[PDB]
């Protein structure tokens, strides 16, 4: 009857599912399976509620299922979606390697372009400005509507989910291990 | 690579974090812990989104999280919370022995003394209607504002919820040993 002990197998269950559910998003968004990864988005969500004392790593699991779910609503706060995942990709605590910078870029001029393909010019400028010769010319761009520019195509959505993929088979590996994931992939194999 | 296998080990680790969920939800129902309830609640409810197929178990899980939700909202559809527990408690896959008679018979009537706790006594009309000489007398006691009537003090809601929680020790001890609060607490245990 220890209130405490409880509590704490209670923690130690809730760090488990947090992992599982990270995993579990990572290959949902990586498989474009949509209405599987707003399912696992409201089961993290709720599960991280369940915690009030994080470790580093939990931390930064959390910020990347944070993160994940707004480039899933890229193309759906007085900010964008693209605009919330570049302050968390910012802040996170991870390595500023080539990739990190890749990504941070991609996203930040589809932050803008997002707005182009949903025909929203003046939400485009309104983008540009909260992130930003170059600029002068990303700005003629975004004025002159502009959308299929050399530049845009070479800094696409689809060039920014293809590095966003490559990061998450990085996430997906380094938690292919996890405890429920792995006593649950073994009870499968038995059956067989 | 099997998109298979790992949807099948999704499966599995649903049904343990249900488990886990349920036994989590009836302690806090038991001590009393509303914010917990209500965070446990949550996470119960958007694990079971991740469930399609369930078993006569899982369904019997699920329906006793949603029957303690709606006995927790109790004092606050076109029905009142306590009139969606009776509908649950009436057609969960159970024994009907005394114990199922007592509760069913204190939560028929606190569904009516809740609505006059809170003054609304044209909605205890509209309770008694659904739900219903022993009739005639009831109505009585709700016509001349009696809610303290001796009848209302033996069918009260500390006594209904005293057998509730009667109800949840036997359902906490038949999920106390399932796989996930069972290796949690033996992580626990090891450190102490
Ligand atoms: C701060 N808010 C409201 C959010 O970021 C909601 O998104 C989330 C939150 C946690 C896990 C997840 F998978 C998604
Ligand atoms: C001289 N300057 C500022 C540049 O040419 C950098 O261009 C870029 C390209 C992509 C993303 C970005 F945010 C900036
Ligand atoms: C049918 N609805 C909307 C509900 O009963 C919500 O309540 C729930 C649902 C599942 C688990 C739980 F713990 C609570
Ligand atoms: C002759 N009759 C109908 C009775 O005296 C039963 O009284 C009850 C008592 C509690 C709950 C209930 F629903 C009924």
């Amino acid at each position: 009857e220890d209130a405490g002990l409880v509590a704490e197998a209670e923690a130690v269950a809730a760090g488990w599912m947090l992992d599982f559910l990270c995993l579990s998003l990572c290959r949902a968004f990586r498989d474009g399976r949509s209405e599987d990864f707003r399912r696992t988005r409201n089961s993290a969500e709720a599960i991280i509620h369940g915690l009030s004392s994080l470790t580093a790593c939990q931390l930064r699991t959390i910020y990347i299922c944070q993160f994940l779910t707004r480039i899933a609503a890229g193309k759906t706060e007085r900010i964008t979606p693209l605009e919330s995942a570049l302050m968390i990709w910012g802040s996170i605590e991870k390595e500023h390697d080539k990739l990190h910078e890749e990504i941070q870029n991609l996203i930040k001029i589809q932050a803008i372009a997002v707005c182009m393909e949903n025909g929203n010019f003046k939400e485009a400028e309104e983008v540009f400005e909260r992130i930003f010769p170059f600029k002068s010319k990303l700005l003629m761009i975004i004025s002159q509507k502009d959308t299929f520019h050399s530049f845009f195509q070479h800094f696409s959505y689809n060039h920014m989910m293809e590095k966003i993929k490559s990061y998450v088979n990085y996430v997906l590996s380094e938690k292919s291990s996890t405890f429920l994931m792995k006593a649950a992939a073994k009870v499968v194999e038995s059956k067989r």
